[PDB]
């Protein structure tokens, strides 16, 4: 082998590897002088062969490229000599989205209406940031957003590396759910993935946090997915949920991309719709 | 019953008085409205059940049974009404009430203009209908807004209650079927008041498709899960309780119709 690059490089010594996230570590990061601050950290398992490593390497040289902001996972720093690559980005204490969502239902301190909508406008914010910086997401949705301990929304796995002339449609999320539903039609039956097609997700990841974490289509394989987009049929809206949000997913669900709002313009609407929301 | 049925004057219309008219529906029988006259020569505007010409004795002995278990059931101002019959002298001709502007799906979806209270008032109606039916120790089984016809004047009345295959479809009635009806087949009034939820779930999404394009698999899937629909919009919270209640796994938790009419009540005296 791996190129240095003492732009990122941390030594190995100043790294402290602690429990397992999910392979993601948690660890502590000595001076990034004399203090620490909580990391996550990206690595290979034993398993793993020669495209894994290129496939680690491509997202942090991707991280590199795309710079730093709020409202995604910022790379902090590397190990990439004398042993296993270490990419270390930043931590985010609370979970992905959903979970952080579905955790604050009612039977935890609960979340306002401003709260929801506030969640919504974070990560409209680094999607028009990644946008900017010509990045496309492809698998926008909840799950791949994190929650920091300051309550922060960030974007994560938008540097991902992934041959989209190679997706498992019938593979299943940890959680049991199909990454299919968040896909944009010209992206599920055509393989066009655009700034549009990620707006299209944005509109399901809105419908995430307004139902609370609640799962699209429950229950609905593939094929019938595929019958549902054909038809043109799109969700039910959310109750406590307000007719001009939902008018925004139907929107970022507009059948012909080109009529989609940008994230440009979805970031001027939350913006300000959390200032009047209560 | 092949070559005379047994009489009931009671009941029993002369042919002359009865004039066929535009079909209304077709099924497995078929309906047509008609022009019937002295239920005494006033013209009632009535529905007319009878056989298609593949019938066979089995199915007219369905029809027939059906007749026997409306005369049984007796009136109600929410269930569709037995009028009459012609028995004699040729095909069997069951006349029951017409309710002109079709079942409550259509007549939701074609008004997405009712106001709270008449959309409470409508599922108030249902439930009477069903208390009625319930104490007449009759079990429905399908009871669905599409099952629910509704007339001129706009009151609702239950159809299909005194009738005699999962994939059979262009929904699947098994989503309004009870966890125990559908697994154990056990048919209770109580596996109507889980109906009866679906049901207000159809209302309040006004003539909403419930779990549309999940499959009869997946769906067994869901109720296993104890998978519950979300609130709709456009409902209490009050009300959307109510579909929870008649979704209970046990079936003696659920709310009874009784209950349920003197919630509905209450609830459309406040709304
Ligand atoms: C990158 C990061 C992860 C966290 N916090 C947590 N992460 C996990 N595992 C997520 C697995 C993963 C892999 C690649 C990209 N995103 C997520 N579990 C719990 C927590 Br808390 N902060 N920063
Ligand atoms: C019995 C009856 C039917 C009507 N009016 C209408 N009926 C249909 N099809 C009736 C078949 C049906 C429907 C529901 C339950 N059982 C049988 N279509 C339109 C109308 Br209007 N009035 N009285």
């Amino acid at each position: 082998e791996l190129p240095e690059d003492p732009r990122w490089e941390l030594p190995r010594d100043r790294l402290v590897l602690g429990k397992p996230l999910g392979q993601v570590v948690l660890a502590e990061a000595i001076g990034l002088p004399n203090r620490v601050t909580k990391v996550a950290v990206k690595m290979l398992k034993s398993d793993a062969t020669e495209k894994d490593l290129s496939d680690l390497i491509s997202e942090m040289e991707m991280m590199k490229m795309i710079g730093k902001h709020k409202n995604i996972i910022n790379l902090l720093g590397a190990c990439t000599q004398d042993g296993p690559l270490y990419v270390i980005v930043e931590y985010a204490s609370k979970g992905n989205l959903r979970e952080y969502l579905q955790a604050r239902r009612p039977p935890e301190e609960q979340l306002s209406s401003k709260d929801l909508v506030s969640c919504a406008y974070q990560v409209a914010r680094g999607m028009e940031y990644l946008a900017s910086k010509k990045c496309i997401h492809r698998d926008l949705a909840a799950r791949n957003v994190l929650v920091t301990e300051d309550n922060v929304m960030k974007i994560a796995d938008f540097g991902l590396a992934r041959d989209i002339h190679h997706i498992d449609y019938y593979k299943k999320t940890t959680n049991g759910r199909l990454p299919v539903k968040w896909m944009a039609p010209e992206a599920l039956f055509d393989r066009i993935y655009t700034h549009q097609s990620d707006v299209w997700s944005f509109g399901v990841l809105l419908w995430e946090i307004f139902t609370l974490g609640g799962s699209p289509y429950p229950g609905v394989p593939v094929e019938e997915l595929f019958k549902l987009l054909k038809e043109g049929h799109r969700m039910d809206k959310p109750s406590n949920c307000t007719n001009e949000l939902y008018m925004m997913m139907r929107d970022c669900w507009h059948a012909v991309p080109s009529q989609r709002p940008t994230f440009k313009q979805l970031v001027e609407d939350l913006d300000r719709i959390v200032a009047l929301t209560s």
